[PDB]
DNA sequence: GGAAGCGAAAGTGTCGCAACCCGAGAGAGGAACGATCTCGGGTTGCGACACTTTCGCAACCCTTAATACGTTC
RNA sequence: UAGUCGGGUGAUUAGCCAGACUCUAACUUAUUGAACGUAUU
Protein backbone atom coordinates (compact mmCIF):
# COMPACT_ATOMS: atom_id res chain seq x y z
CA UNK A 1 0.00 0.00 0.00
CA UNK A 2 1.13 3.54 -0.73
CA UNK A 3 -0.20 6.82 0.71
CA UNK A 4 0.46 10.43 -0.33
CA UNK A 5 -0.50 12.31 2.84
CA UNK A 6 -1.17 16.05 2.57
CA UNK A 7 0.98 18.69 4.24
CA UNK A 8 -1.80 20.18 6.39
CA UNK A 9 -4.60 17.63 6.89
CA UNK A 10 -5.14 14.03 5.84
CA UNK A 11 -8.33 12.11 6.63
CA UNK A 12 -8.47 8.33 6.16
CA UNK A 13 -11.93 6.78 5.86
CA UNK A 14 -13.34 3.35 5.17
CA UNK A 15 -15.25 0.46 6.66
CA UNK A 16 -14.29 -1.36 9.83
CA UNK A 17 -11.15 -3.46 9.57
CA UNK A 18 -9.81 -1.69 6.47
CA UNK A 19 -6.52 -0.59 8.04
CA UNK A 20 -6.80 3.06 9.11
CA UNK A 21 -5.64 2.32 12.66
CA UNK A 22 -2.88 0.20 11.10
CA UNK A 23 -1.70 3.22 9.09
CA UNK A 24 -1.74 5.48 12.16
CA UNK A 25 0.07 2.79 14.17
CA UNK A 26 2.79 2.52 11.51
CA UNK A 27 3.22 6.30 11.37
CA UNK A 28 3.49 6.45 15.17
CA UNK A 29 6.09 3.67 15.15
CA UNK A 30 8.05 5.68 12.58
CA UNK A 31 7.82 8.90 14.62
CA UNK A 32 8.95 7.13 17.80
CA UNK A 33 12.46 6.99 16.33
CA UNK A 34 12.47 10.77 15.83
CA UNK A 35 11.29 11.23 19.42
CA UNK A 36 13.82 8.75 20.83
CA UNK A 37 16.76 10.30 18.98
CA UNK A 38 15.66 13.79 20.00
CA UNK A 39 15.67 12.63 23.63
CA UNK A 40 18.91 10.63 23.51
CA UNK A 41 21.89 10.19 21.19
CA UNK A 42 21.49 6.86 19.43
CA UNK A 43 18.20 6.18 21.20
CA UNK A 44 16.07 3.28 20.01
CA UNK A 45 12.45 3.85 19.02
CA UNK A 46 9.57 1.43 18.78
CA UNK A 47 9.72 -1.54 16.42
CA UNK A 48 7.20 -3.56 14.44
CA UNK A 49 5.79 -6.62 16.19
CA UNK A 50 6.91 -10.03 14.93
CA UNK A 51 3.71 -11.69 16.21
CA UNK A 52 0.86 -9.60 14.76
CA UNK A 53 2.21 -7.01 12.30
CA UNK A 54 3.42 -9.35 9.54
CA UNK A 55 0.64 -10.26 7.12
CA UNK A 56 -0.69 -13.67 8.02
CA UNK A 57 -0.77 -15.04 4.45
CA UNK A 58 2.34 -13.27 3.16
CA UNK A 59 4.82 -15.58 1.42
CA UNK A 60 8.01 -13.64 2.35
CA UNK A 61 7.31 -13.68 6.14
CA UNK A 62 8.48 -10.09 6.75
CA UNK A 63 6.92 -6.62 6.76
CA UNK A 64 8.18 -3.16 5.82
CA UNK A 65 6.98 0.34 6.75
CA UNK A 66 8.78 2.89 4.57
CA UNK A 67 8.35 6.62 5.10
CA UNK A 68 9.69 9.83 3.57
CA UNK A 69 9.80 13.09 5.52
CA UNK A 70 10.15 16.65 4.23
CA UNK A 71 12.06 19.33 6.16
CA UNK A 72 12.34 22.14 3.62
CA UNK A 73 14.20 22.52 0.35
CA UNK A 74 17.55 21.88 2.04
CA UNK A 75 16.35 18.47 3.26
CA UNK A 76 13.71 17.22 0.83
CA UNK A 77 13.77 13.51 1.71
CA UNK A 78 14.32 11.74 5.04
CA UNK A 79 13.69 8.04 4.25
CA UNK A 80 13.15 5.71 7.20
CA UNK A 81 12.12 2.06 6.94
CA UNK A 82 10.90 -0.09 9.84
CA UNK A 83 11.12 -3.82 9.18
CA UNK A 84 10.53 -7.01 11.15
CA UNK A 85 10.70 -10.66 10.17
CA UNK A 86 8.12 -13.14 11.40
CA UNK A 87 8.70 -15.24 14.51
CA UNK A 88 10.82 -18.32 13.87
CA UNK A 89 12.35 -17.10 10.59
CA UNK A 90 16.04 -17.76 10.02
CA UNK A 91 16.55 -14.64 7.87
CA UNK A 92 15.93 -11.38 9.73
CA UNK A 93 15.27 -7.99 8.13
CA UNK A 94 16.97 -4.81 9.31
CA UNK A 95 15.51 -1.32 9.70
CA UNK A 96 16.97 1.70 7.88
CA UNK A 97 16.61 4.34 10.61
CA UNK A 98 19.85 6.27 10.06
CA UNK A 99 18.40 9.41 8.37
CA UNK A 100 15.89 9.93 11.18
CA UNK A 101 18.73 9.63 13.68
CA UNK A 102 20.69 12.20 11.67
CA UNK A 103 17.82 14.71 11.58
CA UNK A 104 17.12 14.27 15.30
CA UNK A 105 20.85 14.61 16.01
CA UNK A 106 20.77 17.94 14.16
CA UNK A 107 17.77 19.04 16.22
CA UNK A 108 19.24 17.97 19.57
CA UNK A 109 22.79 19.28 19.02
CA UNK A 110 21.57 22.64 17.71
CA UNK A 111 19.16 22.88 20.66
CA UNK A 112 21.96 22.22 23.16
CA UNK A 113 24.12 25.07 21.90
CA UNK A 114 21.21 27.51 21.43
CA UNK A 115 17.60 26.80 22.36
CA UNK A 116 15.43 26.14 19.30
CA UNK A 117 11.79 25.23 18.80
CA UNK A 118 11.31 21.47 18.68
CA UNK A 119 8.69 19.51 16.71
CA UNK A 120 5.73 17.89 18.44
CA UNK A 121 4.89 14.26 17.70
CA UNK A 122 1.68 12.98 19.26
CA UNK A 123 -0.58 9.95 18.83
CA UNK A 124 -4.14 9.82 20.18
CA UNK A 125 -5.41 6.27 19.65
CA UNK A 126 -8.59 4.63 20.91
CA UNK A 127 -6.50 3.80 24.01
CA UNK A 128 -7.45 7.26 25.33
CA UNK A 129 -10.83 7.94 27.01
CA UNK A 130 -9.97 5.83 30.06
CA UNK A 131 -11.44 7.16 33.37
CA UNK A 132 -9.39 9.99 35.01
CA UNK A 133 -8.86 10.19 38.78
CA UNK A 134 -6.26 12.47 40.36
CA UNK A 135 -4.11 9.49 41.45
CA UNK A 136 -0.77 10.84 40.29
CA UNK A 137 1.33 12.28 43.12
CA UNK A 138 4.78 10.64 43.21
CA UNK A 139 4.59 10.24 39.43
CA UNK A 140 8.27 10.16 38.81
CA UNK A 141 9.62 12.58 36.24
CA UNK A 142 9.40 16.43 36.61
CA UNK A 143 6.71 18.01 34.42
CA UNK A 144 8.41 21.45 34.12
CA UNK A 145 11.48 19.90 32.57
CA UNK A 146 11.27 20.81 28.91
CA UNK A 147 11.90 17.33 27.50
CA UNK A 148 8.99 15.91 29.50
CA UNK A 149 6.83 16.87 26.50
CA UNK A 150 8.14 13.74 24.74
CA UNK A 151 7.22 11.32 27.55
CA UNK A 152 4.60 8.76 26.47
CA UNK A 153 3.69 11.13 23.64
CA UNK A 154 3.07 8.32 21.12
CA UNK A 155 1.51 5.77 23.49
CA UNK A 156 -2.03 6.51 22.33
CA UNK A 157 -3.40 8.00 25.55
C1' DG B 1 27.96 -9.34 9.84
C1' DG B 2 27.32 -7.33 14.28
C1' DA B 3 31.55 -4.73 19.90
C1' DA B 4 29.22 -2.85 23.60
C1' DG B 5 25.39 -0.23 25.45
C1' DC B 6 20.87 -0.15 25.82
C1' DG B 7 16.14 -0.21 25.27
C1' DA B 8 11.61 -2.29 23.07
C1' DA B 9 8.49 -6.21 23.30
C1' DA B 10 6.50 -9.96 25.30
C1' DG B 11 5.92 -13.49 28.85
C1' DT B 12 5.91 -15.00 33.75
C1' DG B 13 6.10 -14.84 38.74
C1' DT B 14 5.00 -12.32 43.03
C1' DC B 15 3.14 -9.90 46.40
C1' DG B 16 0.20 -6.80 48.62
C1' DC B 17 -4.73 -5.52 49.09
C1' DA B 18 -9.54 -6.53 49.48
C1' DA B 19 -13.06 -9.56 50.63
C1' DC B 20 -14.69 -12.92 53.38
C1' DC B 21 -14.70 -16.59 57.17
C1' DC B 22 -14.29 -18.27 61.72
C1' DG B 23 -13.39 -18.78 66.59
C1' DA B 24 -13.11 -15.75 71.21
C1' DG B 25 -14.86 -12.57 74.14
C1' DA B 26 -17.32 -8.87 77.04
C1' DG B 27 -21.59 -8.95 78.33
C1' DA B 28 -27.71 -6.65 76.30
C1' DG B 29 -31.62 -7.62 77.80
C1' DG B 30 -33.85 -8.21 82.31
C1' DA B 31 -33.47 -11.61 85.68
C1' DA B 32 -30.83 -16.07 83.63
C1' DC B 33 -27.80 -17.31 79.91
C1' DG B 34 -25.70 -15.42 76.56
C1' DA B 35 -27.60 -11.40 71.74
C1' DT B 36 -24.51 -8.89 69.19
C1' DC B 37 -20.74 -6.41 67.69
C1' DT B 38 -15.82 -6.42 67.59
C1' DC B 39 -10.57 -8.53 67.79
C1' DG B 40 -7.36 -11.39 65.99
C1' DG B 41 -5.78 -14.50 62.76
C1' DG B 42 -6.21 -17.09 58.52
C1' DT B 43 -7.31 -18.09 53.49
C1' DT B 44 -8.09 -17.04 48.67
C1' DG B 45 -8.52 -14.46 44.48
C1' DC B 46 -6.78 -11.02 41.71
C1' DG B 47 -4.35 -7.63 39.22
C1' DA B 48 -0.71 -4.24 38.99
C1' DC B 49 3.87 -4.43 38.54
C1' DA B 50 8.55 -6.14 38.90
C1' DC B 51 11.49 -9.42 36.88
C1' DT B 52 13.19 -12.39 32.79
C1' DT B 53 14.20 -13.42 28.08
C1' DT B 54 14.96 -12.36 23.34
C1' DC B 55 15.90 -9.16 19.57
C1' DG B 56 17.94 -5.57 17.22
C1' DC B 57 20.60 -1.07 16.27
C1' DA B 58 25.25 -0.95 13.84
C1' DA B 59 31.72 0.24 16.37
C1' DC B 60 35.41 -1.40 13.31
C1' DC B 61 36.83 -2.64 8.25
C1' DC B 62 40.32 -7.07 8.57
C1' DT B 63 47.37 -7.47 5.40
C1' DT B 64 45.22 -6.88 0.63
C1' DA B 65 43.15 1.08 -2.23
C1' DA B 66 44.66 5.04 -5.46
C1' DT B 67 45.63 9.82 -5.36
C1' DA B 68 45.03 15.27 -13.09
C1' DC B 69 39.52 17.48 -13.09
C1' DG B 70 34.19 16.49 -13.34
C1' DT B 71 29.41 13.99 -13.26
C1' DT B 72 26.88 8.11 -12.81
C1' DC B 73 26.49 3.46 -10.32
C1' U C 1 -3.55 28.78 -6.88
C1' A C 2 0.31 25.77 -5.78
C1' G C 3 4.42 22.86 -7.52
C1' U C 4 7.69 22.18 -11.48
C1' C C 5 10.78 23.65 -16.05
C1' G C 6 14.58 27.64 -17.05
C1' G C 7 15.76 31.92 -21.09
C1' G C 8 17.69 36.74 -18.97
C1' U C 9 19.57 40.19 -15.35
C1' G C 10 22.28 39.72 -10.79
C1' A C 11 30.33 40.88 -7.19
C1' U C 12 26.12 35.73 -8.89
C1' U C 13 24.45 28.92 -5.19
C1' A C 14 20.63 34.44 -3.00
C1' G C 15 17.26 37.88 -4.91
C1' C C 16 14.26 39.61 -9.08
C1' C C 17 11.99 39.74 -14.89
C1' A C 18 9.86 37.28 -19.05
C1' G C 19 8.09 32.65 -20.85
C1' A C 20 6.19 27.52 -20.28
C1' C C 21 4.28 22.58 -18.16
C1' U C 22 0.58 19.76 -15.00
C1' C C 23 -0.18 10.58 -15.67
C1' U C 24 -3.21 10.96 -7.72
C1' A C 25 2.97 11.19 -8.35
C1' A C 26 11.53 13.14 -8.06
C1' C C 27 13.50 12.88 -3.49
C1' U C 28 20.11 14.98 -7.49
C1' U C 29 22.92 10.11 -5.48
C1' A C 30 29.21 7.17 -5.34
C1' U C 31 35.75 6.00 -5.25
C1' U C 32 40.83 5.17 -5.90
C1' G C 33 36.75 0.65 -9.33
C1' A C 34 33.86 0.52 -14.42
C1' A C 35 32.48 3.37 -18.36
C1' C C 36 31.81 8.68 -20.14
C1' G C 37 33.61 13.86 -20.85
C1' U C 38 38.11 16.84 -20.43
C1' A C 39 43.33 17.85 -19.78
C1' U C 40 48.46 16.25 -20.23
C1' U C 41 49.84 13.05 -23.61
N1 LIG D 1 -1.29 -9.81 10.59
C1 LIG D 1 -2.44 -9.62 9.94
N2 LIG D 1 -2.70 -10.37 8.85
C2 LIG D 1 -3.85 -10.19 8.20
N3 LIG D 1 -4.84 -9.34 8.47
C3 LIG D 1 -4.56 -8.61 9.56
C4 LIG D 1 -3.42 -8.68 10.34
N4 LIG D 1 -3.48 -7.78 11.39
C5 LIG D 1 -4.63 -7.19 11.22
N5 LIG D 1 -5.35 -7.64 10.14
C6 LIG D 1 -6.65 -7.18 9.70
O1 LIG D 1 -6.58 -5.78 9.54
C7 LIG D 1 -7.70 -5.12 10.16
C8 LIG D 1 -7.21 -4.25 11.29
O2 LIG D 1 -8.19 -3.23 11.56
P1 LIG D 1 -7.77 -1.72 11.72
O3 LIG D 1 -6.46 -1.47 11.10
O4 LIG D 1 -7.87 -1.33 13.19
O5 LIG D 1 -8.93 -0.96 10.94
P2 LIG D 1 -9.93 0.23 11.24
O6 LIG D 1 -9.22 1.51 11.47
O7 LIG D 1 -10.79 0.26 9.90
O8 LIG D 1 -10.87 -0.21 12.36
C9 LIG D 1 -8.68 -6.23 10.56
O9 LIG D 1 -9.70 -6.41 9.59
C10 LIG D 1 -7.77 -7.46 10.71
O10 LIG D 1 -8.46 -8.65 10.36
Amino acid sequence: LEIKLEEDLTVIIGNNGKGKTSILYAIAKTLSWFVANILKEGGSGQRLSEMTDIKNDAEDRYSDVSSTFFFGKGLKSVPIRLSRSALGTAERRDSEVKPAKDLADIWRVINEVNTINLPTFALYNVERSQPFNRNIKDNTGRREERFDAYSQTLGGA
